[PDB]
Formats: structure tokens, sequence, C-alpha cells
């Protein structure tokens, strides 16, 4: 802790004496994160940050942290919080305090302290941070400072944005003209979203489900609203299990791709008409359902109605951004709850203030309806998380280079957009998660690349290519 | 009474070949649905098209579909093997011309695009074309490019044919506009992948017999169909190792649960014995090739693999095996028609127990449709669906007859668009008993989407 | 040649019958090891075997298996379906007795069953019996006892066969002692499960062409064929729901990820229309039965089946479905051979768009040997290994030759030793290319096994 | 003013209470038997000494033994496998358990010897439930006169019951037991379908690796090998199996696995030569299933691949050589029950070695040491066989038989298919799961009753 300086106490952590325990998980997941490793040991010696200012908010996990050191050892200063209150590990935290690095982060904030820890990020010693660079997990930082602290994007360069609702966010706010600085959409590579948000699922849903209730999912049914990239990791990660699982969609392309995979279609609706009314539900479809998992991003998906009509004792939980897929405020509002343990409540459908002890009739919410792969696990495993922050990286590097807040107004206008990194990098983070696994990627002879019209470094597919 | 004007290898097959077509109407609503919708509309009436894909079953329903819309066409195969000869049959049973047969030699295959091309020793009418691989739309723009200038558009199946388009367009050669029907999600991501997962599985056991599990493949390719080979083999239970060039997709078949592996040391194809790794290759029971490339099984790979290992491809052509090295190197035993056994022993004669043999099947040509039926109706209903969705609206937008400042405008390989592959889609998952959920009007509002669709930016990739 | 003691389809099929047999020599490891361990010691020399099962090539291999170690056999099939012609003619034209053709009538059937049992129009000095299903069994004791006074043993394939020799001892009417070959676990647990994984599929598709994922599947039994077919189809993206009287095998199946379901509301099945699950058996795409039982897919589920299913059996009789019901009420369409559809608008005539049919493969007759090949080669030298030592074991035994009083004390139903089952799963595993770990001394002792082996009590379940 | 047990922490008996009725809900067979037998008192005046994993799901069992008239005095048989919540709420109860996570080896002697002894002398034991034989193994060697007055032993585990074939053999068992793993809803659903839960559980907890598109070497084929290997199969690793069994590899290969052996043509000679050092440079992951001694053995553990995880799931902790790497490498504690293991010597360890192996649970049961072992709805069949065990053996009354009549009765035999048949109806019940009836006439067809047993006692599911 040489560089740590002294008298630190810039942060706000759970308990810094899990510090080592979280240095000891950091330096496992160093030799489990080769692309971002391999760009740590690239670029430390051409210091491509230094100078950079990042304001950062996402899920304060072991990854996260590894990501934050290769930023640091890159040249960049960093503030950091993380984007849900239910998903930081409270030892990686401790670690990223005890390293000199500004972190206000715990496990189990409240909404007032979610908020006060963005804060803290954003100010340093009462004053606006000359931040220079934002790196965001799902647009609530991004919010804050078109909303509250405009000013401060004058000196901004650039916002990468990690995960599909965040991206909707900016492309709503490009739309409208409001804007402030451009962004590269992280999510959209292929080394992003079609690993961290489907693989990623697929190994931590059905985590997150045994650690919270250690229910046998084998030979039980469930419902997974959606099948985008999350919905087909989440459907995977149960039907891998033993789980009989239908699919829940609006698009008819995923659906089609759900019936293809070997799930039954279904609605939670008769007809798929949901008119609002009781009678809309499929009451013997739901009364059938033993778990159902939310995947959209949209809103209401598992309503009041269909949660009046689930199996008793069945298990709810969501894993899109945020907790607005599942009406947990009508169950607040009804039922009472009965906290098993952290993250994981009974709601006994008998009644609002209190429940028989021994009462059958109850649903089991995990994580209060907040991303339950983060909040009754650890969400998703440092090889896959590898991809998406070793994108991170590259595109904190390509924004603060191209110097937006520097530029004329003129310029500006020019750029303020929001892009995806190039296929080649793409390509370079895949084949060093590929080597990770010990794979070997052949090379196209002179003749071979020629026949199919590529390089032989690549890029080896058009950009319209789906993959 | 009267017709002539077709060439198939047994007109007594067409009772057969409509018991087929009758229960292929039922497993394909998507195409079906276009009949009901479009019929009395006719609105292919007046369209001529020249037709090269597989004489399948599915082709069939595809044909009557066309001409239920208006349209006249002439058809051939776009494969030697790949004719069903029921199918065949029951065209030309019903009035239109087809030059099609399984098992035909490459002269014949050429003389039956040509007899689409000319009707009575001149060329046809022709304004439309469906292609499948480019063979034809290669013949017209070589040999017939006054043709050319009276069509329309053409519109092509498969990857192959749409990265031969793009060559033409890029080197300013292209004559007509192209829709890359391929690139419809419910054509892409439907046929090339889950349609090789049926049929991949079920051409090895036709032409073999052989049990799967338990024994070790090596897939060459993880584009959509090597992803969807791969799978045809790891639900059978075999070891199931995967090569590519493409890192992206190298990464997909480690996360799907594969190990990734090249033929040559380091993934090093110096041309050189020495760069084969034949402690792999000696293990391996089964070879598929998936790439859409050249001699991404070469000859060092052949000698390399293990004794009596199963040779096959399921890309376009003949070409991604080294088949010619075989033939001039080794002696091959037909087993029975599709199946050969090469004996590495020798090429003038081979003992009949001889252990040192591969088999190879449909001669490295497309192996699902060679050894068995290709993919099933209800795949290829969403592949047809939209390639009458796009010659449709090729017809309509009548290309051939813009000035040439407006044709220049115009000249491109486009896809159709989403809202069309939607429509595709939610017939074919209406085809199972699947339920799609409508929107609210607040929910679509909340993800900046109409309650019709489309569902996703163009951007998105399933 | 001038041979003549046979009949099958078509004797010029015996050429491509023999590059069959001589593919499959290669992938039966097991078999072929016995054929080379005991053709020297001519353990069969002087046995004379009737054998009656499916005249596969997997069968050809296991003829000329015995023949090799000395012994003459007269041959029919066990189904009227499941003959490979060029697998017979390959046989007939090796100068052995062989009575099979695809496609018999039942009298023909019980004709070539009898063919095998007189030569020249007198019984022949059979000595030994090997039997699949136990219909020679059962005409040899009803119609030719005085023959079972010469004949030394039974060698019974199948779970059907079984029970029908344990029903004869239990009731005294047994006249010859038995193996049960059905119950080693390379037989049972590897043929009757495995098997049906790979042939299930293999023959839908061979015989509709149909898309197998995202349809609805009602597997009738959980046993080991239940267990193997469910698995066939769940392994290409069926759903599959279970049907079973037996809970334990149920909750393997819930275990196993399938939905457990009946026919009948609450499992009662009363006879009536009013007990039929009519919204379940609505949404079935495809139900198999796989039991052994009577009448598990009767006339009542026939007719609340959804429309356009296919209806199929892969147990050993085809009276798992109510097939009599159907041929008196229904109107038959064939598509092929071994393929119906079934028209439930009424029995004298159907319209030929009619949508309101059923797909029937195989007649109801075991359906992975009527519409493809049954099991594959690597499967079977398991099933067959075991046939052949069983046959070793019976023929030296001389059950025939001994006084009454030791004869009593011989005459039962037994299995073959636990040794030689694992000497079977042993070259079945290097056929692979796997590789048994052997223990120490100290391990052998720790756990209280031989190195040797058995490695398991009789108990064990596996 | 109970105070006749030992826990870590009584406080966590609120907990463990929820935890036991959201239980109660996943075990419909094992509450079923509570509830048809409760009135009746079965085991009134039965005296169980009982020594198995003190889990959420044996508190049911506990409960249910005692709701049937049982009094018991419990230990758990692993130093890791208790969850502290379900032991505190056991002696909440008012029912004496001694059993914490992290006990020492001393101490988990001493926590069976209090359930033996009760204030300084022989507990009036009359029963014995036990999980591998180290309870059996005690009584027999050191209080012999308690089984004088003990009915009988229900045996939950394959390694207890071959422990107690052996004592058969030698003539040193004192009283009859029922082997409950054999039962078919026992054997084929805990030790298979458990571990597949709950193994892949486990290592997540411990390590967090992603397991898709990386190497495991199973070592065995049997129940949990099966089991092991469809628990990381089906998670995308890439599977090799290891088995001295030909007919369980047969099994390994036609469910899609590679059979692979440790050693060059399997030969174990006890020489680094004999290491297959490619294969082991190659594996990710190994997992002992075998019930086995030194199955992971010191060369092995030498040429495994860089930061391979190591972890056993058989019985013993003696499966992997251990004791190796005790006595040669450096331990580093990651979290309890994870450990890396510097392969760079033995006196310390630099903080950022990469030449390290990460071994799980000390080489205890994986299942239970890093997670919370089988979920309660497998282990309802377990211990409705072991309620149904104890039932048969303590009516029975094998003590108070006349010295001939006990010859007659010495055996170690499992429960009836009768009874295998109606737990697995109620497990299937508990699915919402429709067993058809058979009518008279299919009963007859196939020689069955309607109600069954439906197979014969042959018959290997
Ligand atoms: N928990 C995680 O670790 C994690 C990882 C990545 C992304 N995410 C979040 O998960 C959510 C989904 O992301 P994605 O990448 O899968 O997006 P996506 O657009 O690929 O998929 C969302 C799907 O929801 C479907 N949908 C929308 N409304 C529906 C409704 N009413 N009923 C049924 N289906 C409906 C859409 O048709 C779409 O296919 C986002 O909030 C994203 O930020 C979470
Ligand atoms: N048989 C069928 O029914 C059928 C169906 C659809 C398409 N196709 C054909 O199959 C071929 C592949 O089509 P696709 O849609 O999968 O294309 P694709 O572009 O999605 O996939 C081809 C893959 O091959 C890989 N590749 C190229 N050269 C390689 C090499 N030397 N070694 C290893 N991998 C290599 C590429 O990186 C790519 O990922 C085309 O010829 C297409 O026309 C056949
Ligand atoms: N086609 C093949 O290649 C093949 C291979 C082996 C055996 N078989 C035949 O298949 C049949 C089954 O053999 P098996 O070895 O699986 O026998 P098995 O005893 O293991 O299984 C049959 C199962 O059917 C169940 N069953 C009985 N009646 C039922 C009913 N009314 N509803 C639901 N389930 C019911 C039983 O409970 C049992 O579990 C036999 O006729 C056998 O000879 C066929
Ligand atoms: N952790 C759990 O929850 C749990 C559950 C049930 C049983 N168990 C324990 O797991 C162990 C295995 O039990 P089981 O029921 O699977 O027993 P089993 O007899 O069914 O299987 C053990 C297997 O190990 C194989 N084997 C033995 N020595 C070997 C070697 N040197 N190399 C490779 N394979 C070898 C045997 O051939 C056998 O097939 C026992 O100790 C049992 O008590 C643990
Ligand atoms: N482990 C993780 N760390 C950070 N962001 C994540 N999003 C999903 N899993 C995550
Ligand atoms: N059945 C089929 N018909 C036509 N084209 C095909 N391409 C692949 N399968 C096909």
């Amino acid at each position: 802790a040489v560089m740590t300086p002294a008298g630190f106490t810039d942060y706000k952590v759970a308990d810094i004496t899990l510090a080592a325990w979280g240095r000891r998980e950091l330096i496992i997941a160093e030799s489990e994160m080769p692309a971002l490793m391999g760009l740590r040991r690239k670029y430390a010696g051409q210091q491509p940050l230094k100078g950079a200012k990042i304001l950062g908010c996402i899920h304060m996990t072991i990854q996260t942290g590894v990501l934050i050191e290769t930023l640091v050892a890159l040249g960049a200063e960093v503030r950091w919080s993380s984007c849900n209150i239910f998903s930081t590990q409270d030892q990686a935290a401790a670690a990223i305090a005890a390293a000199g690095i500004p972190v206000f982060a715990w496990k189990g904030e409240t909404e007032e302290e979610y908020e006060w820890c963005i804060e803290q990020t954003i100010l340093k010693d009462g004053q606006p941070w000359d931040a220079n660079m934002v790196l965001d997990d799902g647009g609530d930082l991004t919010e804050i400072l078109h909303k509250k602290y405009p000013q401060m994007l004058e000196r901004i360069h650039g916002i990468t944005e990690e995960t599909t609702t965040g991206v909707h966010r900016l492309l709503d706010m490009l739309k409208n003209g409001t804007l402030k600085v451009p962004a590269i959409n992280v999510n959209d590579s292929v080394t992003k979203s079609k690993n961290d948000n489907k693989y990623g699922c697929r190994h931590s849903l059905n985590d997150a489900i045994k650690r919270g209730t250690d229910h046998l999912l084998s030979g039980k049914q469930a419902l997974v609203i959606g099948y985008g990239d999350v919905g087909k990791g989440s459907s995977q990660s149960l039907r891998q299990e033993g789980m009989i699982v239908k699919v829940a969609e609006v698009d008819p392309i995923c659906a089609m791709q759900a019936c293809m995979d070997g799930f039954e279609v279904v609605s939670p609706y008769k007809n798929g008409i949901n008119d609002g009314t009781e009678a809309s539900i499929d009451a013997a479809l739901l009364g059938k359902i033993d778990l159902i998992v939310t995947t959209t991003g949209n809103v209401n998906v598992c309503d009041a109605n269909m949660l009046k009509a689930l199996k008793k004792r069945a298990v709810v939980c969501n894993i899109g951004h945020f907790d607005n897929e599942i009406d947990t405020a009508f169950m607040r509002k009804n039922w009472a709850w009965e906290e098993v343990k952290p993250q994981v409540h009974k709601i006994h459908r008998t009644g609002k203030d209190g429940f028989d002890a021994h009462n059958d009739d109850y649903l089991i919410l995990l994580a209060e309806g907040r991303l339950v792969n983060l909040g009754n696990a650890t969400g998703h495993p440092s090889r896959i998380m590898d991809g998406s922050f070793a994108n991170q990286v590259l595109a904190q590097i390509h924004l603060f280079e191209q110097k937006y807040a520097d530029l004329p107004a003129a310029e500006k206008a020019k750029r303020l957009s929001v892009e995806v990194l190039p296929k080649k990098l793409d390509e370079e983070v895949a084949l060093e998660m590929v080597k990770g696994f010990g794979g070997v990627v052949t090379q196209l002879t002179p003749k071979q690349a020629e026949y199919i019209g590529v390089s032989v470094e690549g890029p080896f597919k058009p950009d319209t290519y789906r993959y």
C-alpha cells in the first residue's frame, strides 16, 4: 500500500477490513481477464489516459476492480460509485479504497444513499471535480450530470456506456437534442452484447437463484419474459438445469428463435392481449409457474394481475437493469413482506398488516426486484467481463484522445454522436478471449483471404454481419 | 396434355410428389399465408422468373406460390445432387417447365440452366431471376447480357451467392439490382443455422448409419452454418471441436462449450506436411466443412485423418475439400449413391477388406441435400416467404423500364425491411402454436417502438 | 453356387449388402473380437440355430459370427418391416438359409418362421434358438414341441421376449433353459436406451422430413426405451412430455427435465371420452409409445389428438396403438411405404386436401426399424456380443443331453455373469478410443474388488 | 434452561426456522410421512443417535423423527457441512445437537461423543442413523455394550454401506442395518441429481469461475460421477471422464464424454513417468467422485495446469493427496474453504505467483463444504427413506430378540420396492406430475398389480 496516500479518507465503503480478501480475489481475477490485462501490459508505458479524470458508475464488483485498476495503470484518475444498490461486493470496494482510489459503494444502499454516492464522485471537497470523462452503466450518472451539473459537461470529452438500457437513454437524448457530449455504445460490441448479455446471464442467473433459495430447479416450470440477449442467456441458465422453460416475447423474430431453440412461446395474457383486467390473465398458465424472470428493459412486464395469479410459492425475479419490470409497488402496498435473509423476501398474499409464519400462500421475491444476478450472487464471472471491460478501456482511450471538449463549436456539431467501436478492435478483444481458453485460431492463406475478399488480419465480416 | 417442356428423371413419380407437396403446404404457414393474401391481387402477373435452386419438395411449394401469384417460371436445380425426383415430377406434371434430376453430371447441370434461359431455341422473355449460389446470375452476365437489359432484379438465396453479387457490384459489372434474401433474420438465423442442425446428422445417418455419440468431430467454420452443424453433432453426443479464422466466431464457440483447434500447428497453414497437427487429425472420426471458402480440408489434412473417418461438406460448393487430390491419388469404391470409400492405399484398385479408407459423402457436394432432403419444410417456410416478398418488391419496382439516370440510382444489393422480416417470423411462430404478446401503448412508448413494430433498430443482431 | 434354400426380395442386392457388412464389421469391435478369439476353437461346431431377429446389416454380422464359430443357422426376421433387403440378400448369397424381406404380410411372416423350422418339409435337427420377442419360441412350444426335446437353450434379445419366457417359467410350460440377453448392462442400458436415442428421430425424419424443434411430443413410457426416445426428441428441440405408470420412472423423467402428464384426467383411464384430457392431446404434434403394454395410445386418444399429429410405436408389438380402430373407422392414404395419412373424416374415401388426418408410421410397428435402419452397428455390437457368448454358454451346457434329474436343476432363465458384461463393455470403450484406468493393488483392496473385476456387486444398477 | 447442545451461534435460530419452513414446502414425501404418522407415534420409545451433515434438510428430517415420537442426539458427519442456522434452529427447539461449520478433527470426534454420552454416561440409545459410518465405527470399537441394546442402523451413503458390508463379511457387525443409499429414490436421485445441482453451485460460490469453454476431468462415473459430469457439461465445460469400471466407462462414452486416464495406458505404477502430462497440463478443473483412495495423487497434482481447481465430492478427503500438498507447498487462504496451493515451495509465496492450484473445502465434500449440499426437494427422497427405515428397524426390535433369532436377522437389507415407489409418487406429485393408472387388463397384460410394484427386483432403471 505504498502508493496509497497517507491519511486517505476520500471514500465510503462497508468495511475496510475486507480489503486483503478483495485484493486476493482481484489477483485471481487478473488471471481470468487476459484481454484487459493485455491492454494493461501493452499500454501502461504509453500512459494513454494520463490527464484523464473519469467519473465511473458501474457495479462495484471484483471485475469492476480490475477495470478500475487498468484505467489507473494507464494514467487515469477516477472517482467511482456503483450503479445499483445491491450489486457491490464489499470486499472489492474495500480493496479499491485501500488502494487510494475514491469509491463510494456498499451492498445494501438505500435509494438516498445511492444518490449520495454518485454525488460524492461528482464533488471533491464540496465542489465539482474537474472531470473530463464518464464511464456509465445504465445512464444514471449521465442523467445526473445533464440535469444537475450541466456546466461540468463543458469539460467532458465523452461517455462510454456499458448496457442496453443506458444506450437507449443516450439515443433518446441524441434524438431530442439534449445529449451534450459524444458517447461510445460499448454494449453493442459483439464481445460485449453477445458475450456478457447472453453468456453472463447463463452463468449467473441460476447461480443467484440457488444462493438465494437453494431451490432445486430441475423438473419445475419457469416463465422467462423476453428473449433478447439477456432472455436468451437466462432461458439457457434455467433449461440447462432441467427446468421446463416457457418464453414470452413481443418481438416475433426473437420468438421464432425461442421456438427453434426448443421453448414453448406463451403469453401471460389470453391471445397476447394485455387489456389491464384480471380476466385477461391466463390463470391456468400462471398457476403452474414456479419461477418468473423478467429480462426486457421494459416497464411492468410482470404486473399486479400476473403476481396475483402466480402459483403459490413461486419465485419472482428480474435480471433487466431496472426494478420497474415487476410491479413491486403493488406488493408493498397490498401484501406483507417477511425477510428470509438479505435480498430474499417472502411476500404473503393473505393481506398487508401481518402474516402467519406457516402461511403457504406467498411468493419469494429476490433482490427486491433489482438485478438478481448481482443482487443475490456476484453477477457475471471475470472471464466474461474481460470482454466488456476491454471494450470499455478502448472506448475510454478513443474518446479521451479525440478531446471533444476542446473542439470549436463547429467541430463539436460534427462529432456529437453515439458510435460503436470498429470491428477490428472487437476481433482483437475476441482473439485474446479465445487464447485465454487455449483456443487456436487458424490463419487464412493469402489465396483463401482473396477468395472470400478479406485481409489475412481481418476484419473477417462486413459490418452488417449478425453472428 | 401435350406438355413436353421439361426434363425430369421419372414423370411417374408425380403423384407421390403431389402427396408430399400437400403435406409441405401444411408445414409452411408463412408461404401459404402469402398465397392466401395475394392470390386475388395477382401481384406477379406478367412476371417471368428464371429460377435456379435445389428442386426439392420445399422448392415446389415456393414455385407453386409464385405461379399462384401470377408468375410464369422456368426452373432448374442449383446442385447436381439436391433434386428430389418426386418434387421435379410433380412440378413438370403441373405444366411448369423444370429441368432437374438427382445425379446430374456437370454437363447436364449446365444444360438444365440453359433450358430455362432458352425456350424453343431463343432467349425466353424473362424479367426476373431467383437464384441460390449465383450460377444462373453468372451465366446471364457472361453469356446473355441482352436478356439482363429486360430483367428487373435478382433475388439471391444464399451466403455464397450474395458474396458473388457484392463482388460484381464492387467491380461495376452487376447489371440489375438484387435482394439479399439470405440476410433476413428469418433466413440467415433460421435456415442457415437451424436447417443445418436438423439436416446434417440426418444426412450422415442416411449415408452411413454410423453412431455419432462418443465419437470425435471437427467442424471447420462457426458462422451460421457452422453453428448449426456443430449443434447437430453435439446434440447427438459427439465430442465436437471447432476451427475458425474469425476470433469473434471462435469466442462464441468457446462460450458454447466447444474446444477451438486448428488443423495446423499454431494455426499456420504454410503448405507443408510438417504444419499439420497429425496427432489431432488422427483422432477425428468426422470432418464437416461449413465455410464458403476454398480448400479448408486440404490434401495434407486428408492424408492425416484417422482411418475410416467420414468427410463431408455443407457449404455451397465442393471446393471446400480437395476432392481433386483424392481423385488423382486414391481408389474410389461406391458404397451406394452419394457414398464413396476412398482407399488411401493407391489409385488403381483396392482390397475389398482394406482398413485404410475415408468415407466421402455426396462427392463433397452439399451433404444435407445430397444424402438427405436438405432443410425441413417448416424452416424453408421462412426462407421462401422472404423469396416471394423479394420477388414482389423487385417486380413492382420495374427497374428494367426506368431511364438510365434512374437505374444508376437504384442499382444496389439490398435486404428486405425489418417489418417484413417480423411478419414472416410471426407466421412461423403461430405455426408452432406460439403466442406473441402485444405491447401496451405505454410499453411501446417506453421502449421507443410502435405497437405493431418494428421492434428493434436495424443495427440489432439477435 | 446353386443355393436355393432362401427367400429374399432381390438377391442382386447382395454386393451392396456385402459392402455395408464390411463397414459394419469395423463398427462392431466386441463382436469381431469374439469372431477372432473363437474362430479357431469352433465352439459352435455342431450347433444348429434357429434365429428370429430383424434381418438388418447388424444381424448379418451376428449371423456370420455364429457361422464363423462353427454353427449352422436358419434365419427369419422378427418383424414384417424391419429387414434390410440388401442384408438379407448378402446372407442368402453366402449360402445361409434366410427367409426375410421388408414389407411382409402377417401370413408371410409366419411362413418365413416356418421355413427356418422345416427343412425339405421335415423339422430341421435344430438344437439352439436365438429369438427377439418370443414368436419363434412360442411357435416351437405350441406347434413343434417334439423339436424342443433336442434344443439346448434359447437366447432371448428383448424385454418383451423375456417377459414371455418368465411367464412360461412361472406356469411350468418352458421346455428348455434360456439366457436373458436383454438384461446385460451392455444390452439394456446401451441398445434399449441409446439405440432408441439414435434411431427414433432418424426414423421420423426419413418418414416425414418434419422439423421437430419447437413442436410438442408425448412419450408414453419412461423405461429404457422411453428414456432413449425422450432424449432423441429433446435433443432435437422438441418440448417433450412423458407419461408413466411407474412412479420411480416418472421421478426420473421429472429430474431429467420433462413434464410428467397423463392422457387421462387425474390419470384414470375409465374407457370414456370424458376421461381424455382433450386440451392436452389437442396440443400434441407427435406421440411415441415405448411401453411393451397394450392399448396405451387408445381410440379416444387418437380422436382427441391435434390435427396432423404423427403417431408411432417403438415398443416390440403394434398393439400399443389401437390401429384396428383406425382401420375400421378412418380412410388410409399411403404417402409412401410405411407412411400413411389416416383421415378422420370417415371411412369411405377422403378429400386429397383434407386437413383432419394423422400420420401413422410403419403401420404402428417398431418405427426405428420400420422407417429407418434400427440401431447403429456400434450399439448393436454390445447386444450381439452378448448373444454370441450366450449361445456358446448354453450350447456347451448340452441341456438336451442331460438326465432328467439334472434337467430340473438347470431349467431356468438366467443372465450372463457380470465379468462378461464388463469384458464386452471394455471392447466397446476401446472402440471409441477410450482408456480405462487400472486399479492399484492398494486401491482394489480399499474398495474390496479384484484388480481384474468385477467392479460392482450384482445389486448395482448403474 | 436447555443447555444440552453446542452450536456456533444460537442467535441464528430464527433465520434457520424461516429456512426450515421453506424446506418443509419443498419436501412433500417427508412431510407426507410426518402428517401421516405423527398421531400414531411409531417412534415413541426410539432414542436415535444421528450423525449426518447438519443442514436445513437434516433439520426437517430430525423434526420429523421427533414428531413421530423419537428422541435424538445429533452431530454432523463432516467438519465443514453444517449450516450454522440449521444447527441453531434445532438446538433452540430443545433437541441435543453438537455441530458447527469449521470443526477441527478433534472437535468432530468430541461432537459424536456428546451424542453417545449424556451426563458422562452412555445414553439409553436404541437406534442409529449414520452417513458414512463414523458413528457406527465408534460404537463398534468403543461402546459395544451400547450396541447390545440398539435395534438397527440406517445408513445413508455408499461409503457407509461398504463399511457395513465389510463388518458383515468379517463377522464384526453387531446390529442389522438398512442400506438407505440403494433405494432408487436415494441412489438415483440424491447421488446423481443432487451432485448435478450442487457441484457447479459450490465451484461458483468458491471461485466465481466461468466454467463454459474450460476443460474438466471427472474421476469416476458411478452415480456421483454421472451427476458431477452433467453439472459441468451443462455449464459448457469440455468434460473428460476417468473410470476403472468398463461398464461405467461405456456409459460415459455414449453420454458424449471422452474417456481418458491420468496414466499412460491406464497403468498407475507410482511414477512421474506414468503421468499423461500433456493431458493433465490442459485440465482446468479436476473433481474426484470415487469413494476410493488417492485417485488424485501427488504426481497428478504436480502435472496439473497452472491455476487449476481441485475438489472432491466423494465422502472422504483421502481421494486427493492433500497430505502431500501440506508437506511440500505453501497454502494461502483466499476465504474460508478456498485455498491457493503454491507449487513454488513450502516456506512462503509471492502474492502474485502464477503457479498455484485452488483447492476447495480442503478436499472435503465440496458441495456441502462450499455450498449447501443437495437441495431440499432432492433430499426429500433420501430422508423419507431414512424415516421409513427407522420405523421398520425400530418396530422389529432386534435388540430384544433371543440370540438364535438375532443370528437369523443380522443382515444389511434395502427397503422393499413398494416403499421406494410410494416415495417416488410423492416426489412426482410435488412437481405437479400426473402418474397414469393401469387398467386391469393392462396390469394383467404386463403381469403386475395396478398398485405396483411395477418392476421386478432385478430392474435397474
Ligand atoms: N443483469 C445483467 O447482468 C444484465 C446484462 C446485460 C444487460 N442487462 C439489462 O437487461 C435488459 C435487457 O437487455 P438486452 O440486451 O437483452 O436487450 P434486448 O433488446 O436484446 O432484449 C429485450 C427483449 O425484451 C423484449 N420485450 C420487451 N417488452 C416485452 C414484453 N412486454 N414482453 C415480453 N418481451 C418483451 C424485446 O422484444 C426484446 O427482445 C436491459 O435492461 C439491459 O440493460 C442486464
Ligand atoms: N447446406 C445448406 O443447406 C446451406 C445453408 C445455408 C448456407 N449454406 C452455405 O454454407 C456456407 C457458409 O454459410 P454461412 O451463412 O454460415 O456463412 P458465414 O459467413 O456466416 O460463415 C462462414 C464461416 O467460415 C469461417 N471460415 C472461413 N474460412 C475458414 C477457414 N479457412 N477455416 C475456418 N473457418 C473459416 C468464417 O470465419 C465464417 O465465420 C456458404 O457457402 C453458404 O452459401 C449452405
Ligand atoms: N424398437 C427398439 O429397437 C427396441 C429396443 C429395445 C426394446 N424394445 C421394446 O420396447 C418395449 C419397452 O422396452 P423397455 O426395455 O423400455 O421396457 P421397460 O420395462 O424398461 O419400460 C417400459 C415402461 O413402460 C411403462 N408403462 C407400462 N404401461 C404404461 C402405460 N399404460 N402408460 C405409461 N407407461 C407405461 C412401464 O412403467 C415401464 O417403465 C418392449 O416391447 C421392448 O421389447 C424396442
Ligand atoms: N457429496 C455428496 O453429496 C454425495 C452424495 C452421495 C454419495 N457421495 C459419496 O460419493 C462417493 C461415490 O458414491 P457413488 O454412489 O457414486 O458410488 P459408485 O460406486 O456408484 O461410484 C464410484 C465410481 O468410482 C469408480 N472408481 C473407483 N476407483 C476409481 C479410480 N481409481 N479411478 C476412476 N474411477 C474409479 C468406480 O468404478 C465407480 O463407478 C462415495 O464416497 C459416496 O459415499 C457423496
Ligand atoms: N460482475 C460484474 N461486474 C460489473 N458489471 C457487471 N454486470 C454484470 N455482471 C457484472
Ligand atoms: N429443402 C431445401 N429446399 C431448397 N433449398 C434448400 N436449401 C437447404 N435445404 C433446402
